[PDB]
Order: C-alpha cells, then sequence, then structure tokens
C-alpha cells in the first residue's frame, strides 16, 4: 500500500512488492521516497488543459495522430503486430523527462527482453521498470501498474514531463478478474462500493497535466483478439496497429485511418490541421484505388484523377514507414508530408 519513489529508482528494473532487483543504468542521485500507491485523482481545478503536443518522433503519429502532454493514448493490436517494438520507438525518438514502464503479466524473459533494451537505450538513464511476471499472483500482477503509475506520479509532483508505459491492460484486466474471485465477484456479480473492476477507470484517471506540477503523458497496451470498448470511452484517442499492414511491410503498422487523438484541434495550429486534412484525403483515396485494383478494374490512362492518385501511392508509403531506430523533428515531418501532398 506504500512503494518506493524517488531519482534514486532512475535505472533500477522494481518487482510487483516494491523492491529493486536490478538495474539497467546507475544513476548519481540516491532519493528513495515512500507514497502510497492508491493516491487520489486530480479534481477538477487541479487538471490543466491539454494545448501543448506531446511529440514522439514518429511521423504518422505526429503528423496525423498528434499526442498532448497530459493525454492517455491507447495502443491496440492483436499480438502482434509490434506493439512492444512501437513503444521502445516512443521511448527512443519522443523527448520526455522521465519514463516509467509497466510490464504486467508477460512471460518474463520479456521483461529481460525489455531490460536488455533498455540497458543499450539512450534513456536508459531516465527510465524506472516496473514488472510482474506470469508466476507472480493476479494480486501482485495487478500492483505493478499501480507502483508504476505512483512512481510517474512523484516525479510529476516535482515538475517533471514523464511518460508512463502499461503494457498490458488486458493481462491486468485478466489478473483483475481472478482479484475479483477472491471477493466473491463476477463481471456480472459485481460488488458495490468498491469492485476490482471499477479500479480499472481509477488507474486510467491518475494521468494528466497539473496546473501546478508537471505532466504524466500514459500509453495503455491493449491486446486484440469487450476489454477495448470500455477503454475506447474513457481514453483521449487510440491508436491501432493492423494485422494487414504488419504482412505488407508497413512498420509502424498504424492503420492512420482507424485511430485517433481526440485533442488532435487542440495541440497543433491552423497550418497543420490543414496538411493533415488533405493528407487523410489521400490515404482514403488510395484505399478506394486499392479496392478497385484487386477488383481488376483499374487501366492506366482510363482515369486521370485514379492516375494521380496511383502515382501517389509509393510517396505516401514513403512518408508513412519509418526505421525503429529514426526520429524526426516536428519540422521535418511537417516539412516531408507537405511534399506528399504536393
Amino acid at each position: 500500500l506504500h512503494t518506493q519513489v524517488g531519482r534514486g529508482l532512475l535505472g533500477a528494473v522494481v518487482n510487483p512488492l516494491g523492491e529493486v532487483t536490478d538495474k539497467f543504468a546507475v544513476t548519481d542521485n540516491s532519493e528513495i521516497l515512500y507514497r502510497p500507491v492508491d493516491n487520489a485523482p486530480p479534481l477538477y481545478s487541479e487538471r490543466a488543459a491539454i494545448e501543448k503536443p506531446f511529440l514522439t518522433g514518429i511521423k504518422v503519429i505526429d503528423s496525423l495522430l498528434t499526442c498532448g502532454e497530459g493525454q492517455r493514448m491507447g495502443i491496440f493490436a492483436s499480438a502482434g503486430c509490434g506493439k512492444t517494438f512501437l513503444m521502445n520507438m516512443l521511448i527512443e525518438h519522443s523527448g520526455a523527462d522521465i519514463y516509467v514502464i509497466g510490464l504486467i503479466g508477460e512471460a518474463g524473459r520479456e521483461v529481460t527482453e525489455t531490460v536488455d533494451y533498455l540497458k543499450n537505450s539512450e534513456k536508459k538513464s531516465r527510465c524506472v521498470l516496473v514488472y510482474a511476471t506470469s508466476d507472480y499472483s493476479s494480486v501482485d500482477r495487478c500492483n505493478a501498474a499501480y507502483i508504476a503509475t505512483a512512481i510517474a506520479e512523484f516525479f510529476r509532483t516535482e515538475g517533471h514531463k514523464v511518460a508512463l508505459f502499461i503494457d498490458s491492460l488486458t493481462r491486468y484486466a485478466r489478473a483483475l478478474r481472478d482479484v475479483a474471485l477472491a471477493a466473491g465477484e463476477s463481471p456480472a456479480r459485481r460488488g458495490y462500493p468498491v469492485s476490482v473492476f471499477d479500479s480499472l477507470p481509477r488507474l486510467l484517471e491518475r494521468p494528466g497535466k497539473l496546473k501546478a506540477g508537471g505532466s504524466i503523458t500514459a500509453f495503455y497496451t491493449v491486446l486484440l483478439e469487450p476489454l477495448a470498448e470500455e477503454v475506447r470511452s474513457i481514453l483521449d484517442g487510440h491508436i491501432y496497429l493492423s494485422r494487414n499492414l504488419a504482412q505488407k511491410g508497413q512498420f509502424p503498422a498504424i492503420d492512420s485511418l482507424k485511430s485517433i487523438s481526440r485533442v488532435f484541434t487542440q495541440v497543433v495550429d491552423e497550418k497543420h490541421r490543414i496538411m493533415a486534412a488533405a493528407f487523410r484525403e489521400l490515404l482514403s483515396e488510395i484505399e478506394e484505388l486499392r479496392t478497385i485494383i484487386d477488383f481488376g478494374e483499374y487501366k492506366p490512362g482510363e482515369n486521370a484523377s485514379q492516375d494521380k492518385i496511383y502515382n501517389k501511392i509509393s510517396v505516401v508509403e514513403s512518408f508513412l514507414k519509418q526505421d525503429y531506430r529514426l526520429g524526426f523533428t516536428y519540422e521535418q515531418t511537417m516539412e516531408l508530408i507537405g511534399e506528399t501532398i504536393r
């Protein structure tokens, strides 16, 4: 019910008991303080309105799905689809002050995959990893998410721009269902006033930007295969990783036409907003021609409008794809997308 926080956790891997068990980086600072894991959410009067962009360095996101400081964004994918590789990019190419990663219920050579990644990351000195493998109990698998959030909340009160990753909400929700059985309750025959099922919106309401402090921009992963629609109505947007786009060699497999950032128009300016709308129309026209092509109905020179759209497919695909080791500045992204829409 209380856990370690502070700058002394930077570079450390913490287990569901709040103990440091490993380090992927060692830091000068030793500050270790103690805070409760069940913090209340910010009153509406303490939250600031989301109005500043959280740049990710990912071209399709920064242009068409622009995130905001304090936003909570879902990442929806069937494994895999590359959900883990997209998050690695989000860590590597964004510009947060501090990254806090929570691996819930993952097999556990998965955690070493991530520790090893963090061990070689340029952001190693500003990450904290909280983990829970599959051997740990459902109470412990749940507690990893609560501990990661409390750690992130401390850094936000200190004024830091924090990014939080919970992977995954699905296995969290599964462990959450197991915990509910201990209380005698199931999704249909649920408890009141306290159900573990309503622990889900409370955990998700903790991110945001404080008027008197920093911000927590949170990314929650959801594994596709009903959990997704409730999380969908709680969050401020969702990124959809497509089984189709991965098989065709498009990474990141983000389907822009099925993804949205609801604060988009509050966090980019007008000259951005016009280019994004024009590009979204170009994608929609490319898909419609794909189905004309698959139907064997496209013939060059027959329809000048289709021919122009056809010759744009390669430059749009070139903009969409991104080498996972490459990050792009906002100016670079807007310059590239404008040439695409030219």
